[PDB]
């Protein structure tokens, strides 16, 4: 029994709109020594709740008990890497110059890298130890336990969309769904769900990314994931598109603005927008779409090839298919292409 | 360092007996002494196992601090190595140990990459092990010697396989520089044999015959040159000593085909290639297989089959075979250089 997944339980199904302001409060009352405490921390992080998380860190960091400074040290590495004040490297270093005493930890220790290398593409290798831990090794905690169980799903679903695995990526994505509440989960469940769909079906990639714009109705972050993703979807399947964000400066959605010109026929300023891009505020991914679009415009074969490459370096083995489907329009040997997209 | 000055004369005067020799000196040094110590490094180095473990044992026994501690994390090390644990019980298990030596806090870092190593993984650990400095290990130069080889060698193996091989001949050719260990010297002679398989016949031939010499006495080793070296001979359509005509083994019969459609002998290659397809063969075989049908038919299907193959496997070295084929076939380079990114 557990008094604080109690509570979470009751604000979840008797108060779900005021989820964060009742649970917030509620975790920075707990003493930072306690159980409660701990499981907070978790769940503040599953939910990406930074700030609350954040002050939990500070609060368990300097806490007498070994558990929670535990706890408290290694959600901190976390942090420092995905605020990005820190990078990978460094933060292995500052693990492996931590002690570990407890199962959780030592297993959120390896998961801590997976998260920045998911991020910019590395697959094979972290899928095997993700596929290695096993979570009834934590005996302490079962909401950490149920709490990493989605973690992991999570991260499967992910790893095997980007490997073009889609089958396995559902499994994994609903296996997700099935396992957890929290609302960051679900979302990412559905986005990948919904990105598997992308090119086999519009409208069950549309279903599955309004599912989870339901979910993420109240968080404008989750919210703007799938308004970026509809007005891809929208723009790939040459229909017409309420989601594209006009105002934003952010690469994608500049993109988004440009593939919609590309339908509209105006082609002329689809590449005077597109040519303003050229400012490196760009990953390898963003590179892939970008010189996909240019080839929209310029019919050049270079494009689709420098967009094959960029795709081939950040290991998207999903949207390589677009300028691969485009080369073989113009003529370029199938079974090459073929060969490329495995 | 006594230890050291044992060793070099073994090797130097009783080569041919140096396990013999070795394996007793080691069991009677007393596991509280330095000596014993190195042993253990000696040991693992050379993967002499029965004998790592023996020592392993007698570390437990001992009372010395610093030996105890070798013991138990060389034992992590070993019980990872025979697969009996998983990575996450060996850093659980480093996790119960407060380690006091620089030598064992430096190995046990170097413990988890042996695992992530043997399945990919690679650019994460290259950093890694760069960021290791062995000016740390104050205490036991033996050690400070062998790990230096150690990073070395493993930095090698990643560059090959990432398709890098200047670097990796750069880390092979500091291998071999910095050690004695028989095993380091044939992988790292072997990588550079390899790194010049496609672009330096001579070079190629020279790091193989160079690690060939090193290799004799142990049969595993030899096998690796005359495999290697009967490859390269049947690549460059050279004259070719190193087939062997007896074994059935699936590469041994490769290489006869080979050096029938080198000597033109088309029709019985067909008749030998034809009975490899009723033989266990795994997807990097394939890729060798579909390759000579290819040789010999003529046919653009059998080489595509055979980058197929490579790329299932994960081969970036091999699959250039059948690209290049493909691209003397008039097939757009551009498709070509991207599939062997």
């Amino acid at each position: 029994f557990s008094e604080f997944n109690s509570i979470v339980n009751i604000v979840k199904t008797h108060y779900p709109d005021q989820e964060y302001e009742l649970m917030e409060n509620y975790c920075l009352l707990l003493d930072p020594n306690t159980k409660a405490a701990r499981s907070a921390l978790e769940y503040a992080d599953a939910n990406s709740f930074n700030t609350l998380t954040d002050k939990l860190v500070e609060k368990m960091s300097i806490a007498s008990n070994l558990k929670s400074k535990e706890y408290g040290k290694i959600y901190e590495i976390h942090r420092k890497l995905s605020r990005g004040e820190i990078d990978v490297l460094e933060a292995s270093k500052n693990i492996g110059k931590y002690r570990i005493k407890t199962d959780e930890m030592n297993i959120f220790s390896k998961m801590i890298p997976m998260y920045d290398y998911l991020s910019k593409g590395n697959f094979s290798p972290m899928k095997s130890l993700l596929k290695q831990i096993d979570l009834n090794d934590i005996k302490e905690n079962n909401y950490l336990k149920k709490s990493f169980e989605t973690r992991i799903y999570v991260l499967l679903s992910n790893i095997y969309l980007n490997e073009n695995e889609l089958e396995l990526s559902r499994k994994y994505a609903e296996k997700a769904i099935k396992s957890t509440d929290t609302k960051r989960f679900l979302v990412f469940s559905y986005l990948t769900i919904g990105t598997s769909y992308i090119f086999s079906d519009y409208a069950l990639s549309k279903q599955n990314y309004l599912s989870g714009y339901e979910i993420a109705k109240g968080n404008s972050v989750f919210e703007e994931f799938f308004k970026r993703n509809l007005s891809f979807l929208n723009n790939f399947w040459n229909k017409e598109n309420p989601w594209i964000n006009y105002d934003s400066n952010a690469v994608t959605d500049v993109q988004e603005v440009i593939f919609e010109l590309i339908n509209q026929k105006k082609l002329e300023r689809a590449l005077t927008l597109l040519k303003s891009l050229e400012r490196k505020k760009q990953n390898e991914n963003d590179l892939g779409f970008h010189y996909y679009l240019e080839g929209l415009i310029t019919n050049d074969k270079e494009a689709f090839y420098k967009s094959v490459e960029y795709f081939k370096l950040s290991q998207d083995k999903l949207f390589i298919k677009m300028p691969l489907i485009k080369l073989e329009s113009l003529g370029e040997n199938p079974r090459l292409l073929k060969i490329i997209s495995m």
